[PDB]
């Protein structure tokens, strides 16, 4: 089998990428953010604390025929970016783009946190990391991923974020028309959870590249890229006028500069970020300080190559025995 849904940016900025997901029977479709840096897939809920619950779509496990309460079963994530959420579980019928998966731990908030609130256009998170990642408690659950692995084609899934446009995430098989160049592989350490590789090195524009290791993550629910102190740095040294803002809390540049590109190795290969995708827009509203789209790792105790990095390239995640990650050029 295979799967092919479209992905959407939540903004103008592209802060987040939302999905459609069908969930339960009738469907239930709510609009997800798939998170390669987790591994619960959670929604907005029928239980979920009503004044929590501000213009998402929930989904009603009691409307399901085919929801059933995993009996004892509760959840309770935090993330990076210290938002959190909490409830309990069911299992459903869960399909994206055609590909469906019955019986998936469907995990149905209680609480969550301000930012969730807040934000309107999130339903919830399909988690994409590996399943011993998952908080589900006494027994912990397997990812949509995991759980389809054995039916796809092949026990991949591909990520192909837009820049300011829609963009695919497939199950199952890579879309060879959807690259160019070659996929280049890249070993993945499981060890923490993650899609967990190391890059060859980075240049900042038109400058010579840097051979050098740099371990992070491929992480689709991180908006910005997140690198040593010392990368970042060298970026932002090329951009007159930026500068470290504490209290901003990252680093901050003239809203009037033209940005460089970035450029991250994939073992021979290179991936170019165009400058336009480091630009954040205003610190707040009519501001003409922007905000910049590398920002320090240090601090988060990781390096994590999120949206920004991700959407200059076509990205493979190999969920095959011993699993890879490749990237190509689009």
């Amino acid at each position: 089998s295979t799967g092919s849904a479209t992905t959407t940016p939540i903004d103008s900025l592209d802060d987040a990428y939302i999905t459609p997901v069908q969930i339960g029977t009738p469907a239930q479709t709510l609009n997800l953010d798939f998170d390669t840096g987790s591994s619960d897939l959670w929604v907005f809920s029928s239980e979920t604390t009503a004044s929590e619950v501000d213009g998402q779509t929930i989904y009603t496990p009691s409307k399901s025929t085919t929801a059933k309460l995993l009996s004892g079963a509760t959840w309770s994530i935090s993330y990076g970016d210290g938002s959190s959420s909490s409830g309990d579980v069911y299992t459903d019928t869960v399909s994206v783009g055609g590909l469906t998966v019955t019986g998936q731990a469907v995990e149905s908030a209680k609480k969550v946190s301000s930012s969730f609130t807040e934000d309107s256009t999130i339903d919830g998170l399909l988690g994409l990391a590996f399943s011993t990642l998952n908080t589900v408690s006494p027994t912990q659950q397997k990812t949509f991923f995991d759980n389809a692995k054995a039916s796809l084609d092949s026990p991949v899934f591909t990520a192909d974020l837009g820049y300011h446009a829609p963009g695919t995430y497939n199950f199952g098989f890579i879309d060879t028309t959807a690259y160019t160049g070659s996929i280049t592989y890249t070993a993945v350490s499981t060890k923490q959870g993650f899609w967990e590789w190391t890059s060859t090195g980075y240049a900042v524009g038109s400058g010579t590249f840097k051979s050098t290791s740099i371990d992070g993550i491929a992480d689709t629910g991180t908006t910005l890229l997140y690198l040593p102190a010392t990368v970042v740095s060298a970026y932002w040294a090329q951009v007159s006028g930026a500068k470290s803002s504490s209290s901003v809390g990252g680093y901050v540049f003239p809203c009037s500069a033209t940005l460089p590109s970035f450029t991250f190795g994939v073992g021979s290969a290179r991936i170019v970020i165009p400058g336009d995708y480091i630009d954040f827009g205003p610190i707040s509203t009519g501001s003409s300080s922007c905000f910049g789209g590398i920002q320090s790792s240090a601090g988060i105790g990781i390096n994590i190559f999120g949206d920004v990095a991700l959407k200059a390239a076509f990205v493979v995640f190999n969920g095959a025995t011993t699993p890879t990650l490749g990237f190509a050029s689009k």
